[PDB]
């Protein structure tokens, strides 16, 4: 019994981790067999940061000016390559703990594990989700971007997030590991203004389908509710809106429990209208929404991986 | 900046967890050099747990009785030795994996990362801290016992937890690696009394200090208290007393904020008898303790390991 916020194991992505240098700047980068992807702003100092022009800076550097270390041995960069905000550096030797991966977009509400890292080393690890304005919330210092974000597959890691930069306003932006941003962001030390952020409502109804797994139950109300009327309240308290792809997400959670979607959409509802009146639902003051019905079936069933 | 509950990187553990099978049941396995470390109650069945004799049950097994395995390569069992409630089994190859490591008894209090396993699999890794009852409140389905509990030392790995028990309140028990309990328990399906759970006082104040450091600066009051009279109120509200050294543990935090932790209590102190009012700490409407003054050390300085 029990229920945490669990990140998947790191092992697989700790041996892919490398120190990448171009210049004073030093991030980290993803050895995956002979590319290193790292974020391309690795080549701009302090001052190129506020309006890097990144084909003359790419430009003004060479393989030669590119350090790629992993713990102790030094990689030699062969080639170098831009893809639209990440820096492919190919190098001499494929990564020899080069996991099965996959690269994948992912959509905002799903949850991915990220392996902070600095100066190439893990630091720790934590389960976020990738928020609906495309941000993340995470925990990042100087010198973390490159840090990777991930998913299991049982053998298969897909690596869907780069982190690049730290908004003015705290949180992370950054990319797929095609170089394209999550979110309207750009790679440039300006601000840059995340969209308003709501509640990913079908994690937190998932959630709320483990409270009850678990035993807390005192939320299942002695209401029903439509899906369209659900939705009128959701958009009230800036959650995302319900769709029917939602409800046949949450099947399998509705089948194990005996609750309705619908009737869970009910129970939600009067949190949101009237609160928790200082009571805790699985330990928590607030509604998580950082679980998707994925993560519940996979941590209510007990599913491992390589 | 931005401040997450961060697990250490599993990667140095997911190579020790092995499949231990004796009879019917399975349960998890800790394989260091040459030895397998797991619950003694792996030579129990389900009536066998009831009420049993270790002693007796042990002797009726013998080396062939243990099927330990690791993905799918079978380790041989050339001996069996029990102690206090740990079987270790010796097989015949040492782990190639075998981390340099610690075992070292915490105290409650003190946070590590649990590597949650089924069948030798890892399925997840979070951090939490053993309570000051010394139970841990897991996420633990059934075949997870033998799941570790771990700190990393950058290049040594500290392991401090095996999970044994999951207690009829949902709360999970286990020893060191040792064998001997945390706390009072004994691995019997009885039932079995934590005593009353506490707040670690001095993981909120470390808490409280990153919020600070990452903008969070509300509850700064116009107040200051004294040692005994924080504590006064600290054990009406099931917070555990703050000695002078856990004053001096909190030193650096006071060093980097300019906030006297005598300061920081009467923060806590009011934070204690008048609540938080609906309003977040580090996006939190309850007070964290599962973080030690080392832990935001690390997290904000970005500490790294091998």
């Amino acid at each position: 019994s029990g229920f945490r916020k669990m990140a998947f194991p790191s092992g697989k992505v700790e041996g892919c981790m490398v120190q990448v240098t171009c210049g004073t700047t030093t991030l980290n980068g993803l050895w995956l067999d002979d590319v290193v992807y790292c974020p391309r702003h690795v080549i701009c100092t302090s001052e190129d940061m506020l309006n890097p022009n990144y084909e003359d800076l790419l430009i003004r550097k060479s393989n030669h000016n590119f350090l790629v270390q992993a713990g102790n041995v030094q990689l030699r960069v062969i080639g170098h390559s831009m893809q639209n905000c990440v820096l492919k550096l190919k190098v001499d030797t494929a990564n020899p703990k080069t996991p099965k991966y996959k690269f994948v977009r992912i959509q905002p509400g799903q949850t991915f594990s990220v392996l902070a890292c600095y100066n190439g080393s893990p630091s720790g690890v934590y389960q976020c989700a990738m928020r609906p304005n495309f941000t993340i919330k995470g925990s990042f210092l100087n010198g973390s971007c490159g840090s990777v974000g991930f998913n299991i597959d049982y053998d298969c890691v897909s690596f869907c997030y780069m982190h690049h930069m730290e908004l003015p306003t705290g949180v992370h932006a950054g990319t797929d590991l095609e170089g394209n941003f999550y979110g309207p962001f750009v790679d440039r030390q300006t601000a840059q203004a995340a969209g308003t952020d709501t509640t990913i409502t079908v994690n937190v109804l998932a959630w709320l389908y483990a409270a009850v797994i678990n035993g807390d139950r005192w939320f299942l109300n002695r209401f029903t509710t439509t899906l369209n009327d659900f939705n009128l309240v959701a958009m009230k308290y800036n959650y995302e809106p319900l769709t029917q792809d939602h409800v046949d997400i949450l099947g399998p959670l509705s089948a194990q429990t005996g609750i309705a979607v619908l009737d869970m959409c009910a129970s939600l509802k009067e949190l949101l209208q009237n609160g928790m009146n200082g009571r805790t639902i699985l330990g928590s003051a607030l509604l998580e929404d950082e679980f998707t019905p994925f993560d519940v079936v996979r941590q209510c069933s007990g599913v491992t991986f390589q």
